[PDB]
């Protein structure tokens, strides 16, 4: 193209275009799309800040002599292997001063974007990078899978023995190669290259090639032990620091695996997650099963599975859904969750409330509803709910939100019956579509799964603290659900439960309940050290429905020496049944002891925030002295850090107890480090 | 019954008779099945030793004053709560001198084995006092779930407020008590059985019943509580100590996910394993849908399901096979794989052997075959397979097994199709059964999940090392499977391998091959401190298959100026086809270093006992360290026990380091414990 008002920027560089035709950004120009999407970040924050370009900074990475890598700055498309990666230092709202994370993502123009050796290594060493420093690796995936190939300086020169050079067709018995071949291959040192064996035959010696080797590296094995390296390499950096990627193109084979492995993934629509290609797919089966890979790996299969977390419509989109993901996450492993405090200030009654006989969208109850008598607010801080894996088990509603600016994760119960449409198998002509009605405040095994997952990948990584609006009656019992294995995601959930690092709040809603198989599930007990259960005053609860406990514990026989104050059924059975639901009642809960306390929904938002607060700072002091002393369990750290309390404090206020501690950091760390004569040997 | 032999037991205990109505073993009666188990474990193992009934101790454990768990000899019958337990002592085969664990019931006769507060708080004791001395916890599930009630105290005083006596039918607003009512309540000082306010209506003043409580305790959310915790315990035990859990009865609820957590379990056959029984389900359902809970838990559901690892004809089968299944185990968490030595000694060629043209039952490979002409050796001692999980996912055999006494984890791939027969939902009258075709050498969602679960399985609890014959072409990259999500449970693989802490060998077998997919999720570099990989010298692997590797590097082009070397397209097409399956040689990968070394499936059985020794023997050696030194990476530590190793040792000679090293345990042992000068400050 000629006469362009700027530099000609696919020319400067043709791979620009390639990358273009294959349908996605160019590897150099994504820094730039980060800067754009950190700057939209501003711009919602914050309409009026002016922002400096130093406000953001991209240095790119490579190895050195040593294979350390160091941050080079160096000119655009000059990558030696097909991987790249760069070290952002971003300023952002939750981090003013600035906030670090590495981008490792494929060259697509180089060797079509394959894993080799060499792309292993550095992607293994990037990895190691972040997680040495804790800081968050986004991948972003646009390749071919392993590379592959054969011996090429071996194709001109092999020879093939046959049964007869007459008739070829009739086959033959073992390829070779003449002294002549051999001497060829000597004189560039490619004698490695193959494995045979000399044998004179009445004709002449002809050398019998038992193996081919190859000179060029990265044909066949030697790619796929570098794909394990990466895979366990992801595997671990999942529980290390925090995990995403961006499927911007094409992601194959290990590519494919090493999206689910990082768990968080955004698919730009239309880019492919797979295993083997319909293509060869197709020749594999012989017939055209498959018209393209969109049917294998497109967001109708990976975003309905569960595999891709959220969609995009273009990688600038994708880009920005990482950025907003990552602004509830730590600067880096272990640092305090990053608070940003908005114009939704914590000090407000929870407008939106639930009615035993409306249909309503728990989102409402998290992120408030839009009426037309103005904005109703919910419990979380408006505009915050960052919904995730939206496009699977639609039976619960997973996402980050604010506190009064406080992150945290939130699972929330979908009351509303989910139609969940199956697609046919194209490769069985008696494949019909399927539609499963999935009822709510029910756990199936899919729902179990994503709960299961969502705690897990609030833990992980994140590192975030966690409520759960729990409102089950129950996992579904049925036969098509207890044979899909129902019980081990349900038992995911006790793992991950067990497995969680930061303060957890259970709370049954205000028309919400909770029943034997999903309490069992979810409580406290299951964590005492990081939960705590909260029962709204209108939230019900027990071993059974009313319904069920009539009919087991109140059988007609006693139905009828109830007669005995005053056919007559149709009401005596609902004072019976009133009976029951007199048992599970919140005011039973704390009797009993099951609960911390009974709340009233309009004034959760409230409670909530100080109780959260209060809890991440006693948790800051708690681990503080676990880095210190040594052995002491949990109750005795804490006992020993509320006795540091002043004496009028009073241990159960909350926003008292935050309060103090915040304006004694320091005086609390003198203590704190003043147990250091804590050498007990 | 009269004129009985001996002393009637149905009568000394009439609750002997119930568990017998109810389809169980009398609880007290199942030390017994122990004994008898243990009995013919040695009858098996040597005909000839002479047995005492010292040999097998039985101490029933109950809680103290303290609630302290202590071994009390009392008469059977006796127990205050629903739950016992028993503490083990048995010599056995593999621990002559003694082996415990302990042994944790529901008493089906004691409130139909309901889960109560009492119940769960001795469930959770007694799986700690095992977890803390490292035994196994073995639990026998017969029980109704938690336990319900209400407060029976106040149906025969509570007064219901109508809207007039005289049309009752025209409901009522609340129900209360008399200032009569109240006073029985305070009689009995079953005073905060019920939550009231006292109202003054125009007739006289009623105590209007805002909640009940009840005076007894475990009518709800109580036990829901107590389930939770045990859930939680189970599910801590797990990745503690081995668990396994037999479902000698019917097991419901909380007693269904206890099954689950403790993940091995074995399922007596028409002993259902259920959330909410079939009755129940029907009614909410208001149509007879179910007719027996068997359809919803029985081993048609949970065998194939995967929830129960094996099915037992009885009880007593049951036993045995728990037995049988511990043989494998150490006798308690960090010791020594129990070593086992049988007639099958390990200097012996491995008999039989696979073709590629001719179907084979891979468990041939691994115990070995009956024919006409003799018995063929496989890789493992004889008789020493134990197969788990066989009624699901057939696509891989998981085992295990011993190789010349060496106790360990097996994974074989079945190469023959599987036909998975799905029945229908009898709740869908649109349900039909369906069949799928599970091609063999593929994994499959449920393959991939159950081979992640094997290794999981094998490595809690068990510590077991393993070996896998890795054999499978890839992952199934079909719409179907890919929808099914295969991607997660084949990452499920990969996070199990990084976890794995005892010695893994990956071997290609003689006919097998690995395959793109499949390579990758086993690779050694996964976990290079356990893994190692080998090739049979008769294996292949590549990232692709011939076909795959012609149809894209050798195209018709390229084929073309091959044909000069002599349509012919039948017999060129077979050239370049042998062309490329010359590289997937093990040669190559032993070339381009991917695995250890190529094998010779004759002589495997020899190679891998001494090699698996010899590292079981360094791995010893290389704790001691750790728990020794402190701060010192793997390297570093195998380096300094290597160092010890006699100059003229070859450390490549796995028989010579493993005899070295058993001939010094206690030279060596001094050597660690002179390091003890190793307190770096
Ligand atoms: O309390 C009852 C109950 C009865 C219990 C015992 C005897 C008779 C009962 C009758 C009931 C009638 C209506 C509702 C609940 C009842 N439960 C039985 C049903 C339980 N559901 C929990 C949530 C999932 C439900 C389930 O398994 N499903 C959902 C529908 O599809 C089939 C499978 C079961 C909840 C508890
Ligand atoms: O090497 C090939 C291959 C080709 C590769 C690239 C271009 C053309 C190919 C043609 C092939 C033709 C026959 C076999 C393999 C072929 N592979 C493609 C198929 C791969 N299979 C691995 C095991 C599972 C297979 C799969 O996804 N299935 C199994 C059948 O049901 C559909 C889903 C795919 C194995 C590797």
């Amino acid at each position: 193209p000629i006469a362009t008002p700027y530099p000609v920027k696919e020319w400067l560089q043709p791979k620009r275009y390639k990358a273009h035709l294959m349908g996605t950004t160019y590897v150099y120009d994504f820094p730039e799309l980060f800067r754009q999407a950190s700057s939209s970040q501003w711009k919602n924050f914050s309409a009026d800040v002016k922002l400096t370009d130093d406000f953001f900074i991209s240095n790119e990475l490579i190895e050195d002599e040593n294979g350390e890598l160091t941050e080079v700055e160096r000119e655009p498309g000059a990558n030696a292997i097909g991987m790249v990666a760069f070290k952002i230092t971003v300023k952002t709202p939750e981090y003013p001063r600035g906030r670090q994370f590495v981008v490792v993502a494929n060259d697509i123009t180089f060797k079509i974007g394959s894993f080799g050796p060499q792309e292993d290594e550095f992607f293994n060493k990037v990895t190691e990078y972040a997680r040495k420093r804790g800081i968050p690796r986004i991948y972003l995936a646009a390749n071919s899978g392993a590379r592959i190939g054969m011996a090429e300086e071996i194709v001109p020169l092999f020879q093939v023995a046959w049964n007869d050079a007459a008739n070829p067709d009739k086959g033959f018995q073992y390829l070779y190669l003449t002294s002549e071949g051999m001497e060829t291959l000597k004189k560039f040192d490619k004698e490695n290259s193959v494995l045979t064996e000399r044998t004179v035959i009445n004709g002449e010696e002809r050398f019998v090639i038992k193996t081919i080797i190859g000179s060029e590296d990265g044909l066949g094995v030697e790619c796929l032990r570098g794909s394990g390296l990466i895979a366990g390499a992801t595997s671990r950096a999942y529980h290390d620091i925090f995990t995403i990627t961006l499927v911007t193109c094409r992601s194959v084979g290990i590519g494919a695996y090493l999206v689910r492995l990082g768990q968080r993934a955004i698919q730009v629509e239309g880019q492919p997650i797979i295993l083997t290609g319909a293509p060869a797919i197709n020749k594999m089966l012989g017939r055209e099963v498959y018209t393209s890979n969109l049917q294998l790996g497109g967001t109708q299969i990976m975003y309905n599975n569960g595999v891709s977390h959220l969609t995009a419509v273009d990688d600038l989109a994708g880009v920005e859904k990482i950025v907003e993901w990552m602004s509830y996450v730590p600067a880096k492993r272990n640092m305090p969750v990053p608070i940003l405090e908005t114009k939704d200030t914590w000090d407000r009654p929870v407008d939106f409330t639930p009615t035993n006989d409306e249909t309503y969208d728990v989102r409402w109850m998290i992120e408030g509803r839009e009426t037309e008598s103005g904005f109703e607010y919910g419990l979380f801080d408006k505009g915050s709910f960052f919904e995730t894996l939206s496009g699977w088990a639609k039976g619960v509603v997973v996402g980050r939100a604010r506190l009064g600016g406080i992150p945290l994760g939130v699972i929330g119960v979908e009351t509303r019956t989910v139609e969940n449409l199956i697609p046919a198998d194209p490769a069985n002509p008696n494949s019909a579509e399927t539609l499963i009605q999935e009822p709510g405040q029910v756990w199936h095994p899919n729902s179990a799964f994503k709960t299961a997952q969502a705690i897990n990948d609030f833990n992980n990584g994140e590192q975030l603290p966690m409520m759960i609006l729990a409102n089950w009656r129950g996992f579904s019992g049925g036969q098509r659900d207890m044979f899909n294995e129902v019980l081990k995601y349900g038992s995911f959930i006790v793992d991950a439960l067990v497995d969680y690092k930061q303060p957890i709040i259970i709370y049954i809603p205000p028309t919400g309940e909770l029943r034997g198989g999903s309490w069992v599930v979810v409580d406290p007990t299951i964590n005492a050290d990081q939960m705590e259960m909260y029962a709204d005053v209108n939230a019900r609860a027990g071993v059974l429905e009313p319904q069920g406990m009539v009919g087991i514990k109140f059988r007609r026989e006693k139905l009828l020496d109830t007669m005995n104050r005053l056919e007559l059924l149709p009401i005596y059975g609902q004072i019976s049944l009133q009976f029951a639901d007199l048992h599970d009642r919140s005011s039973r809960m704390v009797a009993k002891g099951v609960i911390s306390k009974e709340l009233e929904w309009t004034e959760a938002r409230r409670f909530f925030f100080w109780r959260l607060r209060r809890r991440l700072n006693e948790e800051y002091l708690i681990k503080r002295l676990s880095h210190q002393v040594g052995e002491a369990s949990r109750l005795e750290k804490i006992a020993r850090i509320r006795s540091w309390y002043p004496a009028s404090v009073d241990h159960e206020d909350d926003r008292q107890v935050a309060t103090w501690i915040e304006e004694n950091y320091k005086t609390l760390d003198d203590k704190l480090k003043g147990l250091k004569l804590e050498s007990f040997a």
